């Protein structure tokens, strides 16, 4: 969203002016951050952990 | 089918190789035996047997 403005002074039976919420974005790519191990199934088995 | 073998020492982590039951036939191709006799009318009339 824009910033936060001020709402304006009016006079009575005056027009409510427009100062709307303005838009932008910002993009994520998110990066797949990956990590493996591998135990063989005897050391898997020994393991006292 | 193929002898038994001895299954293979191995290290830890290395691929289990292929030694997979192997197969053959021993054909048989049968072969006619023959015998024949042949005998006269007149033989066969005369003979005591
Ligand atoms: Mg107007
Ligand atoms: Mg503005
Ligand atoms: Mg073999």
């Amino acid at each position: 969203a824009s910033d936060e403005e001020f709402a304006r002074p009016t006079g009575q039976g005056a027009e409510i002016r427009d100062d709307g919420e303005t838009y932008t974005t910002v993009a994520w790519n998110a990066t797949k951050l990956t990590e493996g191990s591998r135990v063989t199934d005897e050391m898997r088995d020994q393991a006292m952990v």
